[PDB]
């Protein structure tokens, strides 16, 4: 009795798709199996996302796993909400009410604000990507008013890859001389290197800097292979490689064939890929729970809109799932947001990245 | 030889629709006439906007006049760009590349930055609406870094209409005591009153405040009927009631029947309605120019996408239009952005709102 689902993957999301496939093997059974229909697309393109979503809807899927970005998130939220089709995603979470969107990614804003306070910063630069979210900007600016921080918030987004050389010159002119060496990096991975390299290049107090990397994958990729030149570096991690569940997963992931599973055959996994694997567990558990409870379960532009009648039952089952995964304890509130999770707080130290503590909604920051 | 166009109106946009209809009467001829197909919808709803756009596309329209907001703008940009359907709009302009979107509204960021500098502010609050744009935020924060301003940027958006009373208490706690009385209001009209009333309510230095209203309709509605309590108030205006063209328009608008034309029978017109009237002139002129040049001119989700072959000819004709309208000189760059326009700079003075100067891209601010 195969369960039809959609998968909407950004082009080039190879490791995430490998993790998706490993999840299907691990969490599938002899009798029950998810049957995915995969669309690879440019998620920044709302026409493309709309077309993929509607195609999946017309096929008759029971849920869609996928990604969105800043430009397409409203298409996903509006179509899911209108048609009662559940969308499970590792993409950035949103604060608004969004029925039918299950957000695997824990919110990071609270942990970031707690870390700023932990280091007792009161003056710092916030370098963010216009090509990324803005919920974190807002939160930082709003906290600055309350906490009396002096924030220099520079949208490092939309760089012509041309004037780049000198959009950094004016950037560091403001910082370097204002003797502002506490810096939060909230952008795409590549722009991190591009900014850090600009600090060592114009060699000045290179080691006097302290960077906070505002993402959930501090130790992902060769991120920490950069030449920070003795500067302090801190960040966040949702995948704890010392946890029993993660260690067992890596025992397998580390042995996989690269040809079959691009991005595997390593001892680490990107947090987005980990969340993708966890999403498969969540979906499998939801459908298994519908079976236990004996709950039996086509035109996108049809007018009037015909929402899926059973949609609410699947949405409910998904949000009621409680399991442990690669991203720790997984539990959802009624709006599809992660709750009762933990984010590990990391510092780059003499012998490599080290966990110095953790953050939860209830307790805020706890030092190990 | 009627020309089929679409019209996508927000529910309750009565004056704008009246101005649209008055435009059709004024700019239509005996032989050539625009035949609009109107959809009234919630523009914040991307499903609804997608459905309306696709319905218009399948009808065979030659262009669409309409509105979007922050949540639906990407649907409009992506669908227009993909299908080569031109969208002419009074809604907020965007900075990205957007083929096939003609933005009637002049950019305001430059004028705002020039006005801040004119008053020689170096410390101020920027109160903005999360339920509005963020391009202006970015620009202000980016200028603050360069100009060494101290900006307190508070997202007054998303107020539960409940905790409101005390989300203002914490708001003014930060401001009132930090003796920050220079304030930029960049939000929806209603939230202006809601914020100003909170200043007079907690009566303290009420007259020591200076507000800048960041919109293009300083004298629109009863906006300036508020009790500012002697505070200074400045703003922007794109409709100049002393200009000959505007005066002639008002000679008619002031006599119209309210029953037939809701929002008319007044001596003023909201800037959004003025831009709507101007959009009709622009569309009429474009199609007339296609005729002069002897240039002869259905499934939204069709795969592969089938762009309209003649789409590029209409897009070109629209962007080449150069006329005077209610919003002054109308001319477009290749990205559909207004250029060579003028924004009037206004202050509220003893005898009412007064023009103190103007701003253009080329000259920045000029004092009268
Ligand atoms: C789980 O989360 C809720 C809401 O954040 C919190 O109130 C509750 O105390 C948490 N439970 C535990 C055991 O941390
Ligand atoms: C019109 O706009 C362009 C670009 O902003 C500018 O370079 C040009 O000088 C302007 N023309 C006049 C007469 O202001
Ligand atoms: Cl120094
Ligand atoms: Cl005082």
């Amino acid at each position: 009795n195969s369960i039809q689902i959609g998968g909407l993957f950004p082009r080039g999301a190879d490791q995430e798709y490998s993790a998706f496939r490993v999840g299907m093997v691990q969490f599938s059974t002899s009798e029950f199996r998810l049957t995915p229909h995969i669309d690879n697309l440019e998620v920044a393109n709302s026409f493309a996302v709309t077309n993929a979503f509607c195609s999946q809807f017309s096929r008759g899927v029971y849920a869609i796993f996928g990604f969105y970005d800043k430009k397409s998130v409203n298409t996903i939220t509006s179509f899911c909400g209108t048609l009662h089709v559940s969308f499970i995603t590792p993409s950035f979470p949103t604060d608004g009410t969004h029925p039918f969107v299950i957000q695997m990614r824990p919110d990071l804003k609270g942990a970031l604000l707690s870390l700023i306070e932990y280091y007792q910063w009161d003056k710092f630069a916030y370098l963010y990507d216009s090509d990324r979210g803005l919920s974190t900007l807002q939160a930082v600016l709003d906290s600055a008013a309350e906490k009396k921080w002096q924030v220099t918030a520079i949208n490092v987004g939309n760089i012509n890859n041309d004037k780049k050389d000198e959009m950094y010159r004016s950037l560091f002119q403001d910082l370097e001389l204002k003797k502002e060496r506490r810096v939060i990096l909230d952008c795409e991975r590549d722009k991190v290197n591009d900014i850090v390299d600009q600090v060592i290049t114009i060699g000045k107090h290179v080691k006097g800097y302290h960077y906070i990397i505002a993402n959930l994958g501090f130790t992902d990729g060769d991120l920490l292979k950069i030449q920070f030149g003795g500067a302090n570096v801190s960040g966040f991690q949702i995948v704890d490689y010392d946890d029993s569940l993660v260690s067992k997963f890596i025992e397998r992931w580390s042995t996989l064939e690269e040809k079959e599973y691009p991005g595997a055959h390593t001892t680490t996994i990107k947090y987005t890929s980990a969340l993708t694997y966890d999403a498969v567990q969540v979906m499998t558990e939801a459908f298994r729970n519908l079976r236990k409870q004996r709950i039996e379960i086509g035109d996108c532009l049809a007018n009037p809109a015909v929402p899926w009648g059973q949609g609410v039952e699947i949405e409910r089952a998904l949000k009621q799932v409680q399991v442990e995964g690669l991203s720790g304890n997984i539990k959802f509130d009624q709006n599809g947001k992660r709750i009762n999770y933990t984010i590990n707080i990391m510092e780059l130290k003499t012998n490599g990245p080290r966990k110095i503590g953790y953050w939860s909604e209830v307790d805020k920051m706890v030092v190990t």
